[PDB]
């Protein structure tokens, strides 16, 4: 237990190891081979003590092959979730500053939502913070940055009273040398009132800021802390298990199996003559420490001499284990790899599509509610309309719409069952239109060319 | 038998072991390898006594591979049950505070329902509590928290008279150090009247609260305790067997088989020369404790010498047992893995879909009735309309609707057989509309663009 | 830490190695075999010390085969992303100078967008800079050129205050000898005002330029630096992991496996007679150091003599490892190779198309927003219309449209659902029209021939 602003909750420290392992898995092969001591055990500790043992271990690690399947799963999941663009409900001209630059850096809200979805898919944690500069800015807080939170029940309700997250920034000094200064934000909720302050560090000194109470345009300060923690499981301050832990462990096991297999292939993969029944006198007489192996020359041997080319044959049990691990990764609901040899009957996958896209749907809804809450807090800051929504693509397995589907949606719009904007969103989802609904209305208002 | 408020029923203590095992199964590989002593038996107790034996056992556990199939089953089951959003029947503006934040934390009722469904699918137990702060809050009580209950028949009826569940909270002290204080709620029913009190602990002292009787807006206090225990089997205080017990045991067995298989692959998987019929004189004369194995060099051997590369071949019976266990997990009605090689004829799975989604349907209905009862209790608290319903997605294997299906539902709506809101719910289930029914009505009220 | 304008950020130096490796992978086989020491380890360090060892290593590298699969993946990804031409939204006559020559070199904006997309697909980094000469020019800055940036938060917003990128140019001296002079651009943002200056080097001397503030046609100088860094992940100054790292490592591993396999094929691939049980007296008597191997002549041998043709058989485990690596590259979502033997059922790939084109879609959107921001900055420079857009082809797997699809889009245009220009863009995407919409309108305005 520590009273410093830098104090990190124990469960966050416990999950730091898994978070770091997942980050190395996402990074690629370089990070895996850098920390290969943690993943691949040394074949012999006695060798590890000696210098030649660690020299051999270095080549053992270098010859290994990293699949990089977890990164492929993350990329495929992001591509499935983020197709076309998330739909925003409500006024658009009154919220254009949030869509164009969500944090005043030129980055659209869609890119920040994509980053949040990637973080929630990979390690299953994130944060969104809304504050006032004038204009409101929607933050993006990495999972490792949120290092403290509290759940104190007020009048029999779940209320998050304390929440401290680390803010990182680059010092803009006169010189071009890159510095690194950190800011700590302390979000407090006393008797249903939001208070906040900032902590800064420089030369080992802690600078404190006076307590302030941000207030909406109408007033009444704030009843809740404008911070939402989104995860794979639910939007709760409690940590959720990352969805990629099992895939990461399977990838590590496959990596060590590949290290063993590559060592075996390097050593015993090359065929060797193995001239048995040979005498030194014969070697010096004819062979002379040199055997011609071309088809032009024939090599003689004495009586009862058996030459036998020896090399490790295929279908080794190490390769069998590697194939089993790859099959398990495919079977673990991961889009990490695709197989051309495998064939699937159409209509079979339609039954399982609900289960396969379970994590996709859960993350999509969680991020949707998180961003809806953030946008509502921003609207409160600006005193704008409250009934706004931000929903990501919840319809996965998206593809170009068929002519029959196009006729069906047109017929549905011609009846009072599908909204005109709903049909436009349908036709944009299928990659059949690009212009905005207002532009299409304006152009179709005039007479036909004929 | 104990008279303390902390007393736990004997059957709860008996089920605690299974609950903990299931929790470790959900957690992932780290928890499994942490408590590997409980799951994987030591290959030799005599070695376990010695230090080198436990040193070998550590590497034995580390080399193992955890499938993580039970977590995949839970995720797939949740994705199947929770598609789109649960439908709420009744006034919506008068219940908006419950939908937006069911417990005053910004968490929507849908997320809490998802968490309850996950708990009922994984270990098959949960609790919902409704209390008054002003506003009513619908609780979520974990299965391990409910530690005492009673079934005393009053006038020949099943009445739950006593129910004590542990309430956990974080102390909001001045410092940032995280504390941990617990609250005990004692729910009592005397002569058909609901009484409740809270118990708090600090510094080993028990603080007691005076008995209170919550009352509805109309009055008449309360006739029943506002607590419902939902499980996989039924909404009864009696404990129900978790649906994932058999899958957890199968996964543990596969994990120990994988430990054995990985040890065998590490040891005997690498091919070895095994130069038989070799004399020490020959070794020192030519070999000199160093054999060149590249294809460039040829190694000679004396007469009657047989070199034989030896390695464990594939299709081992341990691997056969692992494959059998994986097949059994697939066959146990688990969406834990999917196989691209396997092909299924369309229309065959339609016959079994009732049996495969049996646990899904049972959990869906149980949670639906639990949340309906909770919402009715909240309406009683607020004196609102009583004929309200909360039903989750009972139609599993959900996919995008076909153009023919769209035409069919439009034609059905054009007749007096499907409600307009029913057709809207149909078209939203198929991922063909996103706007609310009222918004569509308002936009279609005006004239066509033309 | 250095105060010079040439100072490079530490993370850029760290990523320089991966960037260089990816560049060698794109370059082809010559670059790979040039730096083969970094990729293919020497089979023996003791040999490497000796001159004959390095002589053997040279032939070892020369016999190797480079797949060149990463370059094929990049080319296929570019072809998928860049089909037809990117659509420009807004006035076209007022922006013709940017479309015809984006940087005043006759290179169309489409070619520069293609180059940016290639850079973002290969190593996942790039830059776009807009400056005033008069006319505005949209720059293209290679990833290695951006060597310094800063993220200083101003009023609680992400603002890029410093950004220094290297500008390379060829000296136009009187002679034809090629020189090489470099220019450094220092982009600074003080109190929300864009400042810039240029640094030049000649004969070891640094020439500095006075600080200037570019201003728009309307005025008000500039509020943000007209520089956008686009990457595979997002349009942020932070470096993003290249999407081709895993494929590059797999290709390197396959290259070293191919080196080993080719050496084995060269040495042990040729069959040899291996006349065992042969005496020197017999050799000199009949063989005489010359064996006739044609079918016309028969060669006699003494008693107990076994001739045995020996050669390395097929299905070697090295070849098995190479096949496994090729399969892994195919399965890693790479269009690097296609297999005629493999067959895929139609409709299966439609489900995975979202995941397979994930990196394609992400890069397409990132480059689209980057170029939209650049065009908006150019419009600010010229005081032109701001509501302009530049969107690349986000509909991948593009093919010629079917007659049924043509009828469907015509029917959709005949209704008020698809814009006339939208239908024209549809019919141009399907390769069914080439003339501009205005030309078609002008020709169809007149009466029919009949």
């Amino acid at each position: 237990d520590s009273n410093n602003i830098k104090y990190v909750r124990e469960d966050a420290k416990k999950m730091h190891k898994l978070w770091a392992h997942i980050r190395m898995a996402m990074e690629g092969s370089r990070a895996i081979k850098d920390n290969a001591k943690e993943f691949v055990p040394h074949p012999d500790n006695t060798k590890a003590t000696t210098p030649e043992g660690v020299a051999r271990y270095k080549a053992y690690i270098e010859r290994a092959v990293w699949y990089g399947a977890s990164a492929n799963t993350v990329d495929g999941m992001l591509g499935q979730i983020f197709a076309r663009d998330p739909v925003f409900t409500g006024p658009e001209d009154k919220f254009d500053m949030l869509i164009n630059d969500v944090d005043g850096s030129g980055l659209s809200i869609h890119q920040q939502a994509r980053d949040s979805a990637e973080d929630a898919l990979s390690l299953g944690r994130g944060g969104l913070f809304v504050d006032y500069s004038a204009r409101p800015y929607i933050k993006f807080i990495a999972a490792e940055d949120i290092l403290n939170w509290r759940e104190r029940w007020v009048n029999g309700a779940k209320r998050t009273t304390l929440l401290v997250f680390r803010e990182e920034s680059d010092a803009d000094d006169d010189g071009y040398q890159i510095y690194k200064e950190e800011v700590w934000r302390e979000l407090r909720l006393v008797d249903g009132t939001y208070w906040q302050r900032t902590w800064r560090e420089n030369d080992g000194q802690l600078y404190v800021d006076d307590w302030i109470s941000p207030t909406k345009a109408d007033g009444s300060q704030f009843d809740e802390i404008p911070f939402v923690i989104f995860g794979s499981k639910n939007n709760d301050p409690t940590i959720d298990m990352p969805p990629m832990r099992d895939l990461v462990e399977l990838n590590i096991a496959h990596f060590r199996n590949s290290a063993d297999y590559e060592e075996a292939c390097f050593i015993c993969g090359q065929p060797t003559l193995f001239l048995s029944g040979l005498t030194e006198h014969w070697v010096k007489n004819v062979l002379g420490g040199a055997v011609v192996i071309g088809s032009r020359d024939a090599v003689p041997l004495p009586v009862n001499a058996k030459p036998e080319l020896l090399q490790a044959e295929g279908n080794g049990m190490v390769k069998e284990a590697m194939d089993q691990k790859e099959r398990q990764m495919v079977a673990l609901g991961a889009k990490l790899i695709d197989s051309d040899k495998t064939q699937r009957t159409f209509g079979e996958a339609s039954m399982e599509a609900a289960a396969q896209n379970s994590v996709l749907s859960r993350v999509s809804k969680n991020v949707s509610d998180a961003y809806t809450k953030a946008l509502r807090w921003a609207a409160m800051f600006l005193g704008l309309d409250e009934k706004i929504e931000y929903e990501l693509n919840s319809d996965f397995d998206i593809n170009k719409m068929s002519p029959e589907e196009l006729a069906a949606v047109i017929s549905a719009w011609q009846s009072n069952a599908i909204s005109f904007t709903e049909m436009r969103w349908q036709i944009k989802k299928g990659g059949r239109a690009y212009l905005e609904d207002e532009d299409m209305r304006n152009e179709s208002e005039q007479d036909d060319p004929l």
